């Protein structure tokens, strides 16, 4: 029976201790030896780049004494740790993320089979080579992709773009996808020696919208600044002319958008190379900020930003 | 054959581009008379008239052309028997939603738009401007609000929003449906909104020259406070909170909105999560906090209600009061 | 606390497996007694009161569990405020349509089911079953037909379906959207069925022993007739079509079905299309042959009407007016 | 510029031969040698074996003729014709299939930049080795599981389990998937030498079902039954009883669902083994009639049925 290794962060899963959760679902045994470590015990809407670092530190620190890694994690911001982790882990073992929306608990608490099913997606081998993974609600999800649908549903959890690499039914996986974008041990990212990241912010966009946001970030010297756009990327006129001026003056600027599927496009209305931005392509603004401050370790040209944005 | 006015505003539906097969294209460049010209089958349905009200991308719109739309459809109402307004895509849903609680004439508003330009191949203008005029035509319109009319499906403005940043598809009611579905130039209605809307508002733009101090800011990892910060410190009247989840904040971003709440600034709670209500009684205490949860209203949507509600009121409790009515 | 009514019918709700993590399971041998035990919470909301009706798997379904059903609610109406019904997934959305045009009672008629059995980890029935007694009990329930609660939404019997094999999440309202969404045992209602529904039809089951035969047959490419044949010659009151696109035939098929209908069988188009209007006045002359355009139905739920259309009449423009009403 | 053959079999989008739909598409010289020919012009609603096996031969015996291949369709049945393409063309070369919502004449007309992204996605090197390929609304679906999801909606088609390979914008595609399962020339179905397939009908299941339709095909001597279920691919008492009695008596059994999307599973109600059936996985009826007409040309065994049903 494979070695499973289960991260605990927090979240409404544990609404807790590791010891408790892995207690809870006794069939776990059937599938896995399950050793837990407590990482943080944090709602997930209070996740910070520390937490990130030490996920990505620990996983590929500690790839060689395990055959998988589940993670237990809030659902609010679960997508953001999903696609950090996808782009900075460089152990090729799964790394297997999972929540739940209601807690251990409420009548029919999606916590415990959540849980049995990371657990079977970390311990099937053809769950390698595919990035980190997502599993909620029976289904297999790429890290990139996925996101929040729905505040409340159990199913919420979804790739809303080019959809899940399989489903789950009775302990087993028929994988029919994999991720193209570069991930993991195929990335230049490395974090092992960061103690803290780019500064990168994002400002919302939507009629009469204010400068000031914008506007503060620029003045806090912020490495980046990620627009949730309006349709395919685009900004409110005021917003446009404060990030602009950002472009030019040392702070990357990313288009994405808040629509909450398809890519943001170059060749729109936006002249990108006019004003050095860079279109986020299908990566929603949250994405987009991960990927962003990850391509600042790097570099700081937005020629070789929109590089990277077009291969991970 | 009915009279049908159309109020031009610009979006991508007047757009063009130099090439039929090239996605780079601008707004705001063609007038209302030829797109009016580019459907020469119109004259089947309606008496069209057009009036160009302004002529830009919808990235660009605002409070004023908000109040402009509003009290002209309310002053003209006794000139027309319906409405249509072109209008761009990108905050369509933000347009549609201010006329809903604003306009008092009860004939048809509908509004229109494109995802291609009108220069390019297979243009979905043309065809989703013939079916706004039939649904703006149709007596069984009337009493339903204010409408969007995108790819054969009418959909009312409080729950309708854009869901993909390219597909002709994109208009979407997704948390409760559309009002009905458009073949051969005739309608199916099976839905009508249940939240007040129109002549049952208490909110009356005629006189009124501006609206309320609202923005929105964003809830992810690591946020900044200083977005909502700098709002703060303009004087902001209210500030809507995207919220990662269920409406849920950043530690930094709370603490500010909760400081701001105490001093009488709104804080409404909503959501970055693209269906589904931010509800009360969750993570949040908002009768400590003095906060309002959204219900299904997106950021954008939260904003425009949020707005009109503080023509009226700055109790908390009647801003809740008001997101539960309309 | 209001008076509320489990009629128990089995499915997958009542089901049992061998294993909580396997996925073998069979339907129909669990009482109602244990359903109500397994939601302790339940006193808190509603005095319930289980009978067993029938206890089997919804793919068995039939004519005469339908006409037990109806005329049990309708005699048993001013016994109890509200009835929850449980039953399989397989066929939910015909029964809760057959139902939603038969029922008589004025109070709330909710249907639930479950896609994990009751043996499973994380079972869905539990809260699925609160969730349907929450919305029994609502007084904001009544008027709107006969309704499935799953997965936290209530949606109207005529459009429900089920739109995946084994997700939770399955039952959708696909064309017009839900009624209202379920959050701490509170509904936000937002929609009402349009269509004439329960005490607004003419149909009468009261005193009816069975239901005219009617029968569904698939297109596809290369179709053999002899499905539509088999129908025919057993003398078929009335057939449906699941159509191509929008409910186009295969050559055979359609001529099998043209001759059927002038010797007066009643036909059907409907499509195997999961969303989307059958339309009239597109690919097929439905005036020429004497066929009726199911419209938003579906096969199965096209079949439901069919048969109760056959009960009033057998006159194909009267079956077509019936199909817009209803 | 890559030389691209359009074979036309009829359908709305000419709703007309080859010639005038080239021609009504000027901008095609920009991106391809695009030459006509027609293969048949009907309704996809009246397609047929023959049709088929038309399609697979030419394709086939042309592939070293040409750089790709559109094939412009009805929409009614092009998700059969798709698969069946799918599973039969050895042409190592883009097959492309397009159709249109609304006719030539109509407002807003689809058909013409539906040809235009057809044309676009055979002439890119990037879509070869990914199956037949529909293309529509600016999406490039793999043969397999794309369906047909609204009756008139131009955005209809749909990769509604596994989702799309890639989006089109402005004349390139950004591809992020490609499928997994066994395609073209990995499958054993070679059908140059055939002339008629096996003989494969389809039954509905729903509520007090009559087991008339299928004890007709049982009657006729058909080859293979596909039963389009209730939920997981449940089948009516009666249906059931029949099935039964065919599968061990000369006749294929294969079940399906009606339910849109998601796989009918083994391991549920059915005891599949027991009775000689076999499990669709997420093929939806006309799917499973597809490649059961095309497994019963190696085999008439159900186990080795069930693990074609696996594998393609
Ligand atoms: N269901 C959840 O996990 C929500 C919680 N606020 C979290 O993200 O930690
Ligand atoms: N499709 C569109 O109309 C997008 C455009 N930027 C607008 O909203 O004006
Ligand atoms: N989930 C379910 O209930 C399926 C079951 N076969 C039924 O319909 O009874
Ligand atoms: N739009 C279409 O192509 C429908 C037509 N009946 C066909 O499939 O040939």
């Amino acid at each position: 029976l494979p070695n499973i290794t289960i991260l605990a962060t927090g979240g409404t899963i544990a609404g807790v201790g590791v010891e408790n959760l892995v207690n809870a679902v006794p069939q776990l045994k059937d599938i896995a030896n399950v050793k837990g470590e407590q990482v943080v015990n944090i709602g997930s809407q209070d996740m910070n780049d520390n937490v990130w670092l030490t996920l990505a530190k620990k996983i590929n620190t500690d790839c060689d004494k395990t055959d998988g890694f589940v993670i237990t994690h809030g659902v609010d911001t679960m997508e953001e740790t999903a696609y950090f982790l996808d782009l900075t882990v460089k152990c090729d073992k799964p790394v297997v993320m999972v929540g739940a929306m209601r807690p251990s608990t409420s009548m029919s608490a999606d916590g415990p089979f959540n849980l049995y099913n990371a657990v079977v997606t970390a311990a099937d081998k053809a769950s390698a080579n595919r990035g980190v993974l997502v599993v909620m609600n029976d289904t297999v999800l790429d890290g990139r992709d996925v996101t929040t649908t729905n505040t409340t549903d159990v199913a919420t959890f979804k790739s809303v773009n080019y959809g899940p690499l399989g489903y789950i039914h009775n302990g087993k996986i028929d994988y029919q996808r994999t991720p193209a974008r570069k991930h993991t041990s195929d990335t230049p990212f490395d974090v092992s020696k960061l103690n803290e990241l780019p500064k990168v912010g994002i400002v919302y966009n939507y009629a009469n919208a204010s400068d000031l946001p914008a506007k503060a970030l620029v003045d806090a010297g912020y490495d980046g600044i990620v627009s949730a756009g309006v349709g395919n990327g685009n900004l409110y006129k005021s917003v446009f002319d404060t990030l602009a001026t950002a472009a030019k003056t040392g702070t990357a600027v990313v288009r994405s958008s808040r629509v909450p599927t398809g890519a943001t496009t170059q060749d729109a209305e936006v002249d990108d190379a006019k004003y050095g931005f860079v279109a986020s392509g299908t990566l929603n603004p949250q994405k987009a900020r991960v990927l962003l401050q990850l391509a600042l370790t790097q570099t700081k040209d937005p020629q070789q930003i929109q590089q990277i944005f077009n291969q991970y």
